[PDB]
């Protein structure tokens, strides 16, 4: 198994409390004169008698705590009543020596700066690219209405998930020591990341939803349905921005409600989970479905010609390469290589590889559907031929 810091610190929580529990209910000595119990970040020391020593066993949240279960931690306190102090005046004498000790940390932080690096140039790419196609009068049909509306939604995931990172900064604090994990804790439970936590839940659902209105949209051209164009982009727009408001709010009361703890977070032994993962994965398949429909067109349309050996291969793997961006059609792929079990680092390990690759699909789209188009370049070059005579 694979544990890290976030596994350190979640079993500290649960240590951290029950050693409070026991702090009150603990009956106190019948005698005087005693040292004072407390807990200070480390292990919760009990009521020890004055002139001797204090036996607690090692804590159990360690990571190497299971190595060693015998070690004691020891403190001493004077026979006057009170807890040694150590030299130059700071916090009390403590021995610590019995019980003491590439990673996923390290690992965590590369994937995480491949991944920045592609949201953030899948931003610029789609950015300039809704520039050019929101400036020209000419490019202004129903399927490039589609198109922006992918582009802000891609824009719009790749805010999220710096608004996430750059809300709590864990990319700093991966080698926290024990009088900081309070305040981790105390971020975690707030409000403020449950929000964030939300909303990026909204933008990646949104962003498949965008892709399965692209597919419909392509099908229903090459299936013939010339139905009432305003019922159909009213429809459209309306299926792209607000379906995932039919499974996000419904996951995001039952996990406001029903959970005291945690940054709605996979829940231990319930499956409160399936209602955003299920409609997910129900619209990546069907449009792996309109996908294969469409290949299966083109083939027969360049089938009907006359071609030679080399050139229906070379156009049906140049068609296939320019649709996979448009229909997101790798997700199959990673939805199969992903456990949907697993919780914590081997979670996030697995979580954050996807999101490496699949972190510039944006620029990619951006520059099959806005550069290398043909009239797009015919725009450039007859607004350039006018510009030439000023
Ligand atoms: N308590 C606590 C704690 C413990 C350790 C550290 C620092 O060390 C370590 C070690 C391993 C991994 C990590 C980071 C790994 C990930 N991020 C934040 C984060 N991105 C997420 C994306 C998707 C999901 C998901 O479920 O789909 C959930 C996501 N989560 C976890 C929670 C959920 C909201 O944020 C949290 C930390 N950090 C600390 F900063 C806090």
């Amino acid at each position: 198994a694979t544990v890290s810091l976030w596994e350190t610190v979640q079993k500290w929580r649960e240590y951290r409390r029950q050693c409070q529990r026991s702090l009150t209910e603990d009956p106190p000595p019948a005698t005087d004169l005693f040292c004072n119990r407390t807990f200070d970040e480390y292990a919760c020391w009990p009521d020890g008698e004055p002139g001797s020593f204090v036996n607690v066993s090692c804590p159990w949240y360690l990571p190497w705590a299971s190595s060693v279960p015998q070690g004691h931690v020891y403190r001493f306190c004077t026979a006057e009543g009170l807890w040694l102090q150590k030299d130059n005046s700071s916090l009390p004498w403590r021995d610590l020596s019995e019980c003491e000790e590439s990673s996923p940390e390290e690992q965590l932080l590369f994937l995480y700066i491949i991944y920045t690096v592609g949201y953030a140039l899948s931003f610029s790419a789609l950015v300039i690219a809704s520039a050019i196609l929101l400036g020209f009068r000419h490019l202004h049909c129903t399927r490039n209405y589609i198109h922006l509306n992918l582009f802000a939604s891609f824009i719009l995931r790749a805010l999220s998930v710096f608004i996430k990172d750059a809300a709590l900064k864990w990319m700093y604090s991966t080698a926290a020591q024990q009088h900081q994990w309070d305040g981790l804790l105390s971020y975690q439970d707030s409000l403020s990341c449950r929000l964030v936590f939300l909303l990026m839940q909204y933008c990646v659902a949104a962003n498949y939803y965008w892709l399965l209105v692209e597919g419909v949209y392509l099908y229903t051209l090459l299936a013939f349905s010339v139905f009432s164009e305003q019922w159909i982009f009213r429809l459209y727009v309306s299926i792209g921005w607000g379906v995932p408001l039919l499974f996000v709010v419904p996951w995001g009361i039952v996990k406001y409600l029903y959970e005291d703890e945690g940054c709605w977070t996979r829940n231990s032994n319930m499956n409160y989970w399936l209602i955003i993962r299920l409609p997910i994965l129900f619209a990546i398949g069907v449009n792996f479905l309109i996908f294969v429909r469409v290949i299966c067109i083109v083939v027969s349309k360049l089938k009907a010609n006359l071609m030679c050996k080399t050139d229906i291969k070379c156009r049906l793997a140049k068609s296939t390469l320019t649709l996979i961006p448009l229909l997101g059609t790798h997700e199959v792929i990673f939805a199969f290589v992903m456990d949907e079990h697993a919780r914590g680092t081997l979670r996030f390990i697995k979580l954050f590889t996807e999101l490496s690759f699949t972190s510039f699909q944006g620029l990619m789209v951006a520059i099959l559907y806005c550069f290398v188009n043909n009239e797009v370049q015919l725009e450039f070059r007859k607004s350039w031929e006018r510009w030439r005579l000023e």
